[PDB]
């Protein structure tokens, strides 16, 4: 049963890895339709690094070794493209760090070369060292788009909420492993402004804050509240930091609780045609935006994690409703894969989708699917927290649908319309998170228990970064 399913996920992973190694390694990614290569992540081989933690958990030594050898020859000081502090941190930094914690712990007997493993920490340090000037601003809030050769930047005046609040986990982990407090201090100082929002008008409801921060003074520049892309990650890390070290980050938890409760009381939303479904809305100045994104579906998992860690049945109950809502967007389409964005505002239902809306509870704004893992991510937590088999089945149903409609001879491709036969047309694109997240969460849902699995209560010894890279907790 599960064993056969777990092995099936490993085959899908091996499939994409073979195509990637065959046509793109060591470039950042494989172009699944033309069987070529692209470098959307500065060219240090993003798909290889992102795949590391997944390969280690799957016990594929050949894959791990090939990746470790490539990590040793990477020169993080050279790139012809501007670098995103956020993307580089959640994929590359967390990817090598995760590999290190896993191979140094639960997977200690998977590889021989101890030097290639230690190299993961060394290179993580070198990467942080080349990027840290980003934090050298008046407030401490970094510039996200930088030029590492000429320490210049975007010229931007503000930094986004998620790009600012989704760095603390991996930069603090680096400090804890190296003994050098500089990394923790830089990221945490940046995070401090998010924990004590100013002006007060930028925090419409307790715990819910604006979407952008002034780099000059660290004050919020707007009052738009949301869990969508650009905001999401901030809230996710609030509770995850508490799991990492409850003694050091109790304040992060308190802040997440406020956010969680205010979200339940104010952002909770039900479609007119389907009062039984629950999605989250966005809030600006007393006005509500009745639309969401696939990205936002990470929300169910957040409520479930905090729910089990804090023993709050109400957060668990609400997380399950969010999970049900996201599952609804998946099983209502022709391909059984959910849309990238949707709405449920009765006043804006497109004429050509009127009847779909009336029965499904929403209309599709963008029917593309770019191999995102957020829905499967939350299904995974729902299964770990409740132990109910139905959530594992939903993970499998989604995985089979992805395998059946996105698979190409070399890997998996993004799709243009999840509500058309065979997904419409395929995009010549395969993001790094296919390896890091879609394949890992799908496998974990059917694989055996182990330290790296999400646990209930206070038993977690690993915590997942936003790119699904398992980081060992402090102490
Ligand atoms: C396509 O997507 C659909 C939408 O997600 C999905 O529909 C169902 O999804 C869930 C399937 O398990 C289902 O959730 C369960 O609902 C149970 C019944 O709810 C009814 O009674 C309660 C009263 O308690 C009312 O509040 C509801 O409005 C409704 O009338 C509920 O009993 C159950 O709760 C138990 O289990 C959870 C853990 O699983 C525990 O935490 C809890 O304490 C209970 O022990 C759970 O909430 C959901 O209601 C339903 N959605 C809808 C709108 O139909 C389809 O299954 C899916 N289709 C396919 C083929 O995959
Ligand atoms: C990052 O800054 C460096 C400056 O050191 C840029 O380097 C280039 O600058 C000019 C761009 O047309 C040319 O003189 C060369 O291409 C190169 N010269 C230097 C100064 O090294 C680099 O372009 C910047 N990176 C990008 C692409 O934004
Ligand atoms: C995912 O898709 C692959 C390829 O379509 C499935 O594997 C196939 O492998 C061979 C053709 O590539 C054939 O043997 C079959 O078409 C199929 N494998 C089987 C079951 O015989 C793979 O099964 C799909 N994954 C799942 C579990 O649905
Ligand atoms: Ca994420």
């Amino acid at each position: 049963s599960n064993q056969a399913k777990a092995d099936a996920v490993k085959e899908a992973f091996q499939h994409a890895w073979n195509g990637y190694m065959k046509y793109a390694f060591p470039h950042d990614e494989l172009t699944p339709v033309s069987n070529g290569h692209a470098d959307s992540r500065n060219g240090w081989g993003a798909s290889a690094v992102d795949a590391l933690s997944t390969a280690v958990i799957m016990g594929k030594a050949d894959v791990v070794n090939a990746i470790l050898e490539h990590v040793a020859d990477i020169d993080f000081s050279k790139t012809s493209d501007t670098v995103s502090l956020f993307e580089t941190t959640i994929r590359y930094l967390a990817g090598m760090l995760s590999g290190y914690d896993l191979l140094q712990g639960p997977a200690k007997n998977l590889v021989d070369n101890q030097d290639l493993i230690d190299g993961l920490l060394d290179q993580s340090r070198n990467l942080a060292d080349v990027l840290k000037f980003a934090f050298d601003t008046p407030s401490g809030v970094p510039y996200n788009n930088i030029n590492i050769t000429s320490h210049g930047n975007d010229g931007a005046t503000t930094n986004g909420l998620a790009v600012t609040g989704t760095l603390v986990l991996e930069w603090t982990r680096l400090s804890d492993l190296t003994g050098d407090e500089e990394y923790a201090k830089l990221s945490q100082k940046a995070e401090s402004y998010l924990l004590k929002p100013q002006p007060s008008s930028s925090e419409p409801f307790p715990g819910l804050v604006g979407s952008s921060i002034n780099i000059n003074d660290g004050q919020f520049a707007d009052s738009r509240v949301s869990w969508n892309g650009g905001d999401d990650s901030f809230y996710e890390y609030l509770i995850k930091m508490y799991v990492y070290d409850p003694k050091r980050f109790e304040t992060y938890k308190d802040r997440w609780v406020l956010a969680a409760e205010s979200t339940i009381k104010h952002l909770k939303s039900h479609p007119k045609s389907r009062p039984d479904l629950t999605f989250l809305s966005s809030y600006s100045n007393r006005n509500y935006d009745l639309s969401s994104q696939h990205l936002t579906c990470f929300d169910g998992g957040s409520f479930l994690l905090g729910g089990t860690v804090l023993d709050r049945q109400d957060f668990i109950d609400f997380g399950l409703e969010l999970v049900d809502g996201c599952e609804a967007t998946y099983n209502s389409t022709l391909t059984k894969i959910g849309p990238d964005s949707w709405g449920w505002d009765p006043k804006k239902v497109p004429s050509d989708q009127k009847e779909f809306y009336e029965k499904a509870g929403f209309y599709i704004s963008s029917g593309s699917y770019v191999l995102r893992p957020e829905v499967i991510e939350s299904f995974y937590y729902a299964h770990r927290v409740t132990g109910k088999e139905i959530y594992r089945d939903w993970v499998w149903n989604a995985f089979v649908a992805i395998n059946s409609t996105c698979r190409t001879d070399s890997g998996f491709a993004a799709v243009s319309d999840v509500n058309k036969a065979n997904g419409g047309s395929k995009y010549d694109n395969q993001e790094s998170f296919l390896f890091a997240e879609v394949m890992k969460y799908s496998y974990l849902a059917h694989s055996e228990d182990a330290a790296w699995q999400v646990q209930k209560g206070g038993k977690n010894t690993f915590v997942y970064n936003t790119e699904a890279h398992p980081i060992s907790v402090a102490r």
